[PDB]
């Protein structure tokens, strides 16, 4: 099928890394399907000595969809290059299991970074606006490349050195049933199965809510089965504590029913630029 | 449904029996359940807060299948709470847990594999296989492919009664006697049949392949199939004609049943009625 062709094509030069040069270390995170380990890579892309990386792999009970996701993530990350998108270095496909070598982000996920942090780790409202803007800049680039991310959330933003935001998890991203958690999906994605750049805008609004709440769980105490009816009727998440009126108006605009009425990623970046400079 | 809807006030949730990224099972108790007096100990299948549509569809699909099916070797649905709250499915509590966990316990726990309830013989392992094949024969007659047939999804109830469970991925096959999926499957690669992997075809004969893998797990005492081989390499191995080697606690007759289950051409595989007949003959000769 489609996957057996891809697996054969992937197993078989720019992106192929020698397996002898890679030394895997501790586990950075894990599920039943797959895991990420910290590693070191000798002579990676013409670098001197050892380069610290993260290595994405599958576990022994991996399904076809999980194997397709990893190859899909490889295929997208070849085509993209931006300071706020995760850098693919390459992949081991000739020696053992299929590994993807990506950049190491020292502070981990944005969800974990914010949950570790406290009220205004010292983070200010300017720092939270800065994190939002960096993700909006990365999403502006991806939208220009005709690439819907689909799973845009705080767990999938990585926090690199100098607190530089990195969009990651391109397994479910597509060019232009679903496996995105219901609380981050747009209304047209839920009802009509439509995924556009404007459905990423809705998901960015949820990511903005996570950033302002310091890694809070969206729609708290509401199961995802009930969310079909609530979003249909016009209910949204209320304004959280330590959130401005301008910031909440950006969230409510992201969560409009009609996708045309939502702001584009160029508009979001401009709003956050205006928020920063006025402070 | 009047038959299957249960009052939420009568259900009292307890400790977590198992969990994944998508969903969870908790031990619970149900007051006045299906005309019983007082509290009946049960298991409650539910979703986690980060659940997708496919995971929500799978739970409803499992619920819809368990309404229609009734067998001594299939997990009993008692009911569901589905109105004004999270979707809960009330199933029977199986005291010994999954068959994978039970058999892996019988390595460390005594008296263990010999050759009362923890003391396992080769006859008892043949008995577990037969009960699952009897249940799969019934599901095959109902035009129902299980798809995720594995030792983790067989539950071990009181009196060591085998119960097939995890019907999230199971699909109907009345018309054409096959389920075809355009996109990629969510069944682990090491339990999938060759035509399921390459061609996306799921029939009763693809469950037979998966039963052959379950037979390998049972005889190895909860072993991991294709040990030290990643699932990416399994495309090439199964295509060339490689299969799992004969494990140490396995007869020649029992291994011939596994090799027949793993034939390339699905028509050449045995049906679940034939598998039950082989296990009946193995039992009586021992
Ligand atoms: C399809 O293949 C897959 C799919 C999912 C997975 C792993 N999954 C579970 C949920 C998803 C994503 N997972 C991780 C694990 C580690 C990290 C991670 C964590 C991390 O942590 C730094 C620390 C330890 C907090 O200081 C640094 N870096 N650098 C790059 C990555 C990547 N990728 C990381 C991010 N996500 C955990 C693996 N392969
Ligand atoms: C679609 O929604 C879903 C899908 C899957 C899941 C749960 N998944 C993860 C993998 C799959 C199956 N899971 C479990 C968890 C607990 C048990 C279980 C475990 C169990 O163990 C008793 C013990 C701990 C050995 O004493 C007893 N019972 N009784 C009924 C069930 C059920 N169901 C159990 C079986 N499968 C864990 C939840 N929602």
């Amino acid at each position: 099928g489609p996957l057996s062709l891809s697996v054969d094509a992937f197993k078989i030069p720019k992106w192929e890394f020698p397996r002898k040069n890679l030394v895997l270390g501790k586990t950075l995170g894990e599920g039943e399907f797959g895991k990420v380990v910290k590693a070191t890579a000798f002579h990676l892309k013409g670098r001197a000595g050892y380069t610290t990386v993260a290595v994405k792999m599958l576990k022994e009970n991996a399904s076809p969809s999980e194997l397709r996701d990893l190859l899909s993530e490889f295929n997208v990350l070849k085509q993209v290059n931006h300071p706020h998108v995760i850098k693919l270095y390459g992949a081991c496909s000739q020696d053992g299991p299929l590994l993807l070598i990506v950049e190491y982000a020292k502070y981990g996920s944005l969800r974990g970074f914010l949950r570790e942090s406290r009220k205004v780790r010292a983070l200010t409202m300017g720092d939270l606006i800065s994190f939002a803007w960096q993700i909006s800049q990365g999403m502006q680039y991806l939208a220009e490349m005709k690439l819907v991310h689909r799973d845009l959330a705080a767990r999938n933003i990585l926090v690199a050195e100098g607190r530089k935001m990195k969009i990651s998890d391109f397994g479910l991203s597509r060019d232009v049933q679903g496996r995105i958690p219901v609380k981050w999906m747009a209304i047209e994605s839920l009802f009509d199965h439509i995924y556009t750049t404007q459905s990423d805008v809705w998901s960015f609004g949820v990511l903005l809510w996570e950033i302002v709440t310091l890694g809070g769980n969206p729609y708290p105490g509401i199961p995802p089965e009930r969310l079909f009816n609530l979003l249909k009727t016009g209910h949204r998440m209320e304004r959280p504590d330590n959130c401005s009126e301008e910031m909440y108006r950006l969230m409510l605009q992201c969560w409009k029913q009609e996708p045309d009425k939502r702001p584009v990623f160029a508009d979001i970046s401009k709003d956050l630029e205006k928020m920063m400079v006025k402070r």
